[PDB]
């Protein structure tokens, strides 16, 4: 209790940014997006038009139906960055452990967490305050997001987290960089507020929080429109990374959990993972790698990928060697 449980005391970077090309990784933490409403997973609608074309051109890898560790934000987000797998993870004691962010920051990787969701759910607690930035509010309301007044709800948009991101990179031009963007995404129940008018293409839309009152299709339409906005956001995120040429880049996207959309009377999420509908545990996962990338996409295990692959992935992306993630399954193979 009075001091933290360590996992990566043996963590060593095999190569550092002073002996090789620096690495710049953006980790997008999604929200409520589920795998089967992704067009690149066989969904009848084109919910991810930009990603669909990048996948069909071989720019982005799709990891299929990935399993989340849990069915809520408060549960999953700490576990996504944990050294403990979903089966040994305890949400009530997550703060007692060092996480992969702690490790990376300790080894000298420049961490920046921008949040248009809620907060980092404890993950960022040991790091200096300035490394966590609130993007849920405009500055007047004490935030940092300059893209809020684009809609009648004055809700801050995810694309606002991409503004002035160059300044952080220029500040740490000599070292490895990890930027976590915590997305508002498909947060319900008011899906119709999650996207600007630009993406209101699936009509008509349920413009109410009473999801069980609306006809199911109108709720789905809103949900799918919010996916469109996320797809666009990921596209602009990839475009930004592609503009960074003096570094090896990577964009990793995973939703924190899926969503029930009226299946057998179940709405929203948060159902206990033991008997939760599989929709709440089914999430999309995408990887984008920059030009002349040193990294390789890992083979898919027969059981499929899960949230447990994130921490070994982030470590492999920064050449970190530790017995906390020796033989574990990652999205990206470990480099020599
Ligand atoms: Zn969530």
């Amino acid at each position: 209790p009075t001091e933290t449980i360590m996992h990566a005391n043996d963590a060593i970077q095999k190569t550092t940014a002073s002996t090789r090309k620096p690495r710049l990784v953006v980790m997008v933490v999604g929200e409520t997006a589920r795998a089967d409403h992704a067009s690149f997973n066989g969904y009848q609608r084109a919910t991810f038009p930009h990603m669909d074309k990048l996948i069909g051109l071989g720019q982005v890898h799709n990891f299929g139906n990935v399993t989340s560790c849990g069915t809520s934000t408060a549960y999953s987000v700490p576990c996504m960055f944990s050294y403990l797998g979903a089966e040994k993870y305890d949400v009530d004691t997550a703060d007692y452990h060092e996480n992969v962010i702690d490790t990376l920051d300790r080894l000298g990787v420049a961490i920046l967490w921008r949040d248009n969701n809620s907060d980092s759910k404890g993950v960022m607690n040991r790091l200096p305050a300035k490394q966590y930035q609130d993007y849920k509010n405009s500055p007047l309301q004490g935030g940092n997001n300059t893209i809020c007044h684009t809609n009648p709800y004055d809700e801050c948009r995810d694309v606002g987290m991409l503004v002035d991101l160059d300044d952080h990179v220029k500040a740490h031009a000599n070292q490895d960089i990890l930027i976590v963007l915590h997305q508002m995404g498909n947060h319900g129940p008011a899906y119709y507020k999650r996207y600007d008018d630009e993406f209101a293409q699936f009509l008509p839309v349920c413009t109410s929080s009473e999801l069980a009152e609306c006809e199911r299709q109108t709720v789905i339409n809103a949900y799918d429109n919010a996916l469109l906005a996320t797809d666009d956001f990921l596209k602009q995120t990839i475009d930004w990374l592609a503009a960074q040429t003096h570094a090896d880049t990577a964009m990793l996207y995973l939703s924190d959990h899926g969503e029930s959309l009226g299946e057998k009377g179940v709405y929203l999420h948060g159902m206990p993972k033991a008997f939760a509908p599989k929709e709440q545990l089914s999430i999309p996962a995408l990887l984008w790698l920059g030009a002349d990338t040193p990294f390789a996409v890992a083979n898919s295990p027969t059981a499929g990928f899960s949230h447990d692959a994130i921490t070994p992935t982030l470590l492999n992306l920064f050449d970190v060697s530790t017995q906390a993630t020796a033989d574990k399954t990652a999205f990206v193979n470990p480099l020599d």
